[PDB]
């Protein structure tokens, strides 16, 4: 979805992965299942933890569909309803949510949807520490990759008040990116 800005990616693969994914790997209330993780377990970074990994897993593909809409909105007809009944589930199921990292990825896949208000915005602001980071305990390498998700939430929301302290904690981490099991941490950073 960055790359069609760079090389000619083909619409009609591109989107007919897409199809594949909403009619094979979509459960009809919204939780999307994988049936076959990567060899390389260390790529996946914080969605490795298997606590809340179905309401994580689930964000995620849904995040990725949302900014793949544009080009496949007219190719598959029903990927807004795919994307209303993924919606459902995690708003039912927001508040009982406990990882800074889960509830991070699933605040920027409700905030594009605009559902993410009240005490589900409430719960999100609070989950951060300092007023600058969203840190769970364990490795920096997780935090800085939830931290990416709340940023681009930020940005989303439109709320630039709280955005500034988030980009001076970054600087001041001083990560390059890189390093086994850095995939999703050194990707979801610099896009934000």
């Amino acid at each position: 979805s960055l790359a069609v800005n760079l090389i000619a990616i083909d619409s009609q693969v591109l989107c007919g992965a897409v199809k594949w994914l909403i009619l094979e790997k979509q459960k009809p209330d919204g939780v999307f299942q994988e049936d076959a993780p990567v060899i390389h377990q260390e790529m996946i970074g914080g969605l490795r933890n298997n606590n809340e990994k179905d309401m994580a897993l689930t964000a995620f593909v849904l995040i990725s569909l949302q900014e793949a809409k544009d080009i496949c909105e007219e190719q598959v007809n029903s990927l807004p309803g795919s994307i209303t009944k993924a919606g459902d589930f995690l708003e039912a199921n927001y508040m009982n949510l406990q990882r800074s990292y889960t509830v991070a990825i699933a605040g920027y896949a409700l905030a594009q949807m605009g559902r993410l208000k009240g005490p589900l915005l409430n719960k999100f602001l609070t989950t951060a520490k300092d007023k600058n980071r969203w840190e769970d305990p364990g490795k920096q390498l997780y935090n800085v990759e939830a931290t990416s998700y709340a940023l681009l939430a930020l940005l989303q929301l439109k709320d630039f008040d709280f955005v500034p302290p988030v980009v001076r904690w970054l600087n001041e981490q001083r990560y390059y990116g890189g390093g086994y099991g850095s995939t999703q941490a050194t990707f979801m950073v610099f896009q934000a």
